[PDB]
């Protein structure tokens, strides 16, 4: 390989500026077309109706070729816009018609005419959505757990599943023509009298229709390019348009004959998957591996230059940021920054077990530097034989502050995959899904972000004996002041965890049934083994590997909390259990907020109503103002303060202190061990992940004060790393603590955020000690690390004067985003993260 | 037991006359109520929607207590009326609004207001019916086979499945209260995190709702009875009404405490099953066995007389004729006479293997004599240890000409059931479903009348090389004149059979998926093992035993046809294959009819249209009149006549001639052996039956002339018996022939019709030789026999003067019917049956 960086074309910046010239906009065409199709296919099998709707959408959806695009394919007329997906849900969106343009997280413009069109189209989907069927399949206890914010399964409730790396390489090598032939060959194994003939053959026919729809789609672009070429006065651009027309007539119907054909074929698959369904984390995976044969052949024949190849890849990077998705306001806070979590990884090992680095490995890193946008979520696989040149080039990218690539440990991930059932050859070919979730590509339906679980809420339930704001919200594990030992408290916590984990399994399994019954996806399925052979969609159990992956939040908070309780209450006896409980209720005497005011206001109102009495707005308004203005007796306030102070002085997780860290390990197991025993309706197993996306901020807002010293309704920790400001012994000590967790059992992936001051990366020696930091953690079986590289003054100035920082990127968690597109509360969370 | 006949109450004749005072009428209330409920439950799981609709129907359906009824429960206000079932299909009914009142088979009155109400209610079901989903799941080749009348799967296409004997004894012993408790106990085995929790628990909750709906229904009758009692001036009737109110408050919620409670509980179950679904052949089964403990206890305590017990049973017999079902005109011709095929059997063996005869066994026979209506389809189990007194009493009933009971052979049926997978204890407890289909009661979803298959149509395809009226209609097995041996012809027939049998499997399996997906039945399911434990409906695979049972038509015609071909064409060479083929086309020179005129007219029209030319009504009208008036050259006509004559002189099936009969056996295997290898989507096997209902007349109308000498479009044989007028050697010889078939492999049941002159039954000696006739057949492993006992003059006079014969019953096939409610073509078929 030749690691010298390839020059950047002047086209790229113009492509980028065009994406961002206007607000993202919501468009109504998809909703109209899916409604139109479904009205015409009533009475037919579900999967055939989905195929026909996909066909109808791709035939009629407005298409556009944006100025100077080499790779074409746009899902909305407005750049960075989105279509809507009423088959999953829509009531949330109609409820936000007047507010979504100016909401605090991921705002979208929507026109008056679009509102009217959505209203008419959506009406059809009332009583037909996955979300409504899912709801009916959830236990009452499950609904209660969600109402009290133990967990949220919103992701696949409101929108599609996704979270998959499909067989891009199959499409490149044999075309959709080849996939159809595979389907037709399987059809020959089916006989009229087979017990599964009706359903198998319907699914197989649905694939044929879906493949021809995508071919049709590509040819619409060829036609548009030809018409544009005819009226193009610029001679060079006209030729570009004519090349586009030739390319789109060949791919993805046929095997790719050139690097540009491979790029265009890839992009059409990447795009239409996200038209078929709104599931995000559609992850390109090992793009440097499967694109390489097409690059190499073009190059060696002299028909392709490195410069044009780089330009094409840069164009794909831009396109990856053109796609978008609108989520309801509450959901959006957990997925903030307009990400689609399209994870693309470089390097690692071949199936043979040799280093996989090639020319494209470096060019993918360069493309991230060239385009400098949030997507794709660039990743690198690190192993003992990694090319040093590739690692240093990755470190160079990280030094820019863009937060890329994220670093993943082959030596832990490969055995974890094998343990969950992959072969060694399969595991060696893994890539990452979305944020940090590993998978065998082209063979898996992994449900890699099925829910967010707040591990602090079961802890709060131990204190409150399963009550929340006066009502029963969980099991009763006992009056917390009756516990005679730390082991008894721990056991109560274990049970609160187990009870609520099982309810989360109920919620996800309910949503699973809803997708299986109402939203099988023939196009996504045909590119995943073994759907064709089994005659069923990936949503029904057709995939070889099936998982459900829900995420645990707050390990640092829980560990430190338990340490506080063990040390100050039971051993040293410096605080009574009752004092601690009451200090937490009163936010350590630091003041009660709007959330607490509202809670108590609602509790007071319910008591009045339950006793058949009037709910006087005067009584409740004076309850609110009272909570907000409450002042404690000075002696009591004083005591809560010194309680807080002695808690903040305790040793904390993230400083290589064994006695704290062992509790982090033990508490993590209360989440990860039960989960690996549960099963899903697709015939696979649950597996815990430990990562936050941006949801640690809203989950923390649902969480009272905790014994680690964290104040009420502030964010919980991001991932498996230490609490901000608590890790005060430098990065090596922090890594040592975090590596004491069992990461491998959390085989849906763990996330370790770290923030470096830019001086840490300075020079070749800076880059080398950076790499050594990562290897030191990986050598202790850590799974993943990723880095912000930025000084505090920069982030504060970007808050005060966003207009100077329109291009500033920060690492959130498992993805990067434009800093000034993030809300103040998320920005603040990122800013207070420990600077090493 | 005490076999003396119990007196008939004067109430019975008045109950009967009331049923028949007016035409059966179609009512709209059910369709309105199911539509109302489904509109309110959109978005919920299917099975929950079915439970809620069943609940809504039973809460609101108009109820009535008819004059003098002791056992109450009516599904329509009009006696012998029907509700409608748009969840399965409705377009056929709307298309018959103007004609159904005066149609030739099973007419129904429908008011102008009912038409309007059905139109409004039905509109909702467009694109939501089982029939539409079934259609989409059928292969194109399957649709072609049906278009050319190889088979019809109409039964479960247009309406519900049924064909089951549910656990009546469970309801009697523990009540629906007990069933609910069983459900709640199974719920305790389900945990929130189980992979099947959502679907299992939804099904179990659906059962609870369905059980409470039926309890509600019964209590509506208690309330109505109380209100009627208050305004009843007749003191004795008032007391009857007050007893009804007490009974309906106890059953079927609670275990039956009296014989009348047992009767009423039974009837409510019999009735509501047929409100939940329009599936017929809901068969009471071994009523003399499970009702007996309730009878005996009442009797021995002195609280019940034999006379009142008989009156109650007579009342149930009347009620069984109050229920009805409207089928589309074409379908109705195959199920003619308003039957619901409610099969009720007496006698047989206990699980211990002793004779099961008891007092109720005789009283059931008496009730058939008392009420003298078509239903129930009374049956008797015959075994080597049968009570001679019960057999003679059965023979006495048969002698009346009512066609009852039908006779079934334990010694063949019990091993056949065991061979298909039942235990010996289960098989010993068998009863009959519908016409002749044996089943282990309370454990089976048997699909016992899944389709009608015309075994003559594949024979016609051998002659025509798979063409029908100029188009390809089946596989091409070769030019029939190229066959060099009889074995080659036989092999061609075997292949025509196999091809079309597999398409029939495709059709039924397609309809199976449609019921599984859109019409699970929680109430029927909860009374069948093992639905509760498995957490799924009987329509999805919850039953322990699962079958599909399609019927083969025309064994006698096929056997004799093959004998003609073997003898006159290949061995003796008295006819050329070409002569035979052409003689058949020309109906042996006996004239071409309206059906042939239409066929050729359509063929001529298609040829013109296919060649892009005009379809002149003059050209087609002259084609019609031409066919109808065609006269053959005299020499050709003469030859066809002598060909017919030498065919009619051949020995025929049904005369104990081995060389003919061996072909009947061999040809039957071409149907029964392939079928036992196919599987259905409920995880069970196909099993052939050989019975016709009344469909041998319309199937014959779809069949050209055959080499047995049968003229074009006349009926094919009924069941496995010989062709009418061909069995000329007396009944023993006929039995000997029919017993050469393999009956046991046709484990869905075979049917043997025989007609006796009344003199054959005269006196004790007549009855005794009757019994010996049956035993002679059963000793040769025959499965079933049933008898008309009537002279020809009676049937002809009933045709000429129906007003003298309003009560005349004849045996059709597997059921009895009022002769003057049958169409002329069916009456004629019954009349020309061989009189022994």
């Amino acid at each position: 390989y030749d690691s010298t960086p390839i020059a950047k074309s002047d086209r790229i910046k113009r492509l980028v500026d065009h994406l961002y010239a206007k607000m993202p906009e919501i468009e109504a065409a998809r909703a109209e077309l899916i409604t139109e199709s479904f009205k015409a296919t009533e009475g037919q099998p579900v999967v055939m109706r989905k195929a026909r709707a996909f066909e109808h959408i791709l035939k009629n959806l407005p298409i556009i070729i944006r100025p100077e695009e080499l790779i074409v394919g746009s899902t909305t007329i407005a750049p960075r816009g989105c279509q809507t997906y009423p088959e999953f849900s829509y009531e949330w969106l109609e409820a936000e018609f007047e507010t979504v343009e100016t909401r605090s997280a991921d705002p979208f413009y929507i026109s008056e005419e679009t509102k009217k069109r959505l209203l008419a189209a959506d009406a059809y989907w009332k009583g037909k959505t996955t979300s409504e069927l899912a709801t009916s399949y959830m236990a009452p206890e499950t609904l209660r757990a969600m109402k009290h914010n133990f967990f949220t399964p919103g992701n696949y409730f409101y929108n599609g599943v996704g979270h998959v790396t499909v067989q891009y390489e199959t499409v490149l090598a044999i075309g959709l023509n080849g996939v159809k032939e595979k389907v037709r060959k399987e059809m020959e194994n089916c006989h009229f009298g087979d017990a599964d003939y009706s359903t198998k053959m319907c699914f197989l026919e649905s694939i044929l229709i879906s493949c021809d729809a995508v071919i049709t789609y590509a040819n619409r672009y060829a036609k548009m390019a030809e018409e544009m070429a005819e009226k193009e006065t610029d001679a060079a651009r006209r030729q570009e348009l004519l090349t586009i027309a030739r390319v789109c007539k060949n791919v993805p119907e046929f095997p790719a004959e050139s690097f540009q054909e491979a790029c265009q074929s890839f992009w059409f698959i990447q795009q239409v998957l996200q038209i078929e369904s709104s599931g995000h984390s559609i992850s390109p995976g090992r793009f440097d591996q499967y694109m390489y044969p097409y690059y190499e052949k073009d190059l060696k024949e002299g028909s392709l230059t490195r410069e044009y190849a780089q330009e094409l890849i840069d164009c794909i990077w831009v396109k990856l940021n053109d796609l978008n998705k609108c989520r309801d306001a509450a959901s959006a806070e957990g997925f903030a920054g307009y990400s689609l979590f399209q994870n693309l990884i470089v390097g690692g090992q071949t199936v043979q077990g040799r280093d996989a680095t090639n020319d494209l490995s470096f060019m993918c890193i360069t493309a991230s530097e060239h385009v400098f946008l949030p997507m794709p979520s660039l990743s690198i696989r690190v192993w003992h034989g990694s090319s040093k040149a590739l690692l240093m080039r990755a470190a160079e990218l990280t030094r820019t502050g863009i937060g890329l690539p994220a670093y993943y440990n082959d030596e832990v991930i490969i055995p974890a995959l094998v343990h969950r059932g992959a072969t060694m050859d399969e595991a060696r070919n893994y890539n990452i899904i979305g944020c940090v979730e590993p998978q065998v590509p082209g063979k898996t339906d992994g449900w890699h972000d099925a829910a967010f679980f707040n591990m602090c809420r079961p802890l709060e339930m131990v204190f409150s004996n399963g009550y929340d704001n006066g009502e029963i919200a969980s099991i009763q594990t006992g009056n917390v002041e009756s516990f005679q030992s730390f082991d008894e408290f721990m056991e109560a916590y274990r049970k609160q965890m187990l009870y609520n984990i099982e309810l989360m399994v109920n919620a996800d399994n309910a949503i699973d049934y809803a997708h299986a019954k109402l939203a099988p996806l023939p196009f996504e399925s045909c590119l995943v083994d073994d759907c064709i052979k089994r005659g069923m969609s990936a949503q029904e159990g057709g995939a070889i590997y099936n998982f459900t992956g829900p995420q645990g939040f707050g390990i640092a908070n829980v560990a430190d909390s338990l340490y506080t309780i063990k040390k100050l209450v039971f051993e040293e006896k410096r605080i009574t259990m009752g004092e601690l409980k009451k200090a937490l209720e009163m936010n350590y005497g630091k003041g009660l907020d709007a959330t607490t005011a509202g809670d108590i206001a609602m509790q007071v109102a319910k008591g009045l109503k339950d006793a058949g009495q009037e709910v006087g707005p005067d009584v409740i308004a004076n309850t609110i103002r009272q909570v907000l203005e409450m002042e404690l007796p000075e002696d009591v306030r004083k005591r809560y303060e010194e309680i807080h102070e002695m808690i903040l002085e305790l040793p904390k997780y993230g400083n290589d202190i064994d006695e704290v860290d062992e509790l982090a390990r033990e508490a993590a197991y209360f989440y990860t061990r039960p989960l690996e025993t549960f099963k899903n309706p697709r015939g696979g197993m649950y597996q815990a992940g430990l990562y936050p996306v941006s949801a640690n901020v809203p989950l923390g807002a649902q969480t009272g004060a905790t014994p680690d010293g964290r104040l009420a309704h502030t964010p919980v920790a991001d991932g498996v790393g230490p609490t901000s400001g608590f890790d005060i012994s430098g990065p090596t000590a922090s890594c040592n603590s975090v590596a004491k967790l069992d990461h491998a059992i959390a085989s849906n992936g763990t996330l370790f955020n770290m923030k470096m001051h830019p001086t840490a990366m300075a020079g070749e020696k800076g880059l080398e000690s950076f790499i050594s930091l990562i290897r030191g953690y990986f050598d202790q079986q850590g799974m993943h690390m990723q880095f912000n590289v930025v000084d505090r003054a920069t982030l504060l100035d970007a808050q005060a004067h966003p207009e100077k920082y329109s291009g500033l990127i920060v690492r959130v968690a498992g993805y990067s985003a434009l800093f000034t597109t993030l809300s103040k509360s998320l920005q603040d969370d990122i800013i207070k993260r420990t600077e090493q």
